[PDB]
């Protein structure tokens, strides 16, 4: 047996890094509900007329 | 940073034409409860005889 176990609960322990980025967020949407037409600006305005 | 960036704000700000006639009148349907029988002149009367 081990008289003080303690000192080497540090080895008697193993890490799994299952748990790591085991996850992911929603699935992307906006497409369907939006689109990008990007510009250079800082406004970019839409005058547009009827 | 500039004192004014009001003026020079048009330096930051774009125009594309993008919300530029973005509609489309809605489908014809006359033709389906309607025919055309046109003429050349300013009446185009009919008759009958039962």
């Amino acid at each position: 047996a081990i008289i003080t176990p303690a000192l080497i609960s540090a080895l008697k322990t193993s890490f799994q890094k299952h748990f790591q980025d085991a996850l992911a967020t929603a699935p992307s949407t906006y497409l369907q509900v939006a689109t990008v037409i990007p510009s250079t600006t800082a406004s970019n305005t839409y005058g547009w007329l009827g």
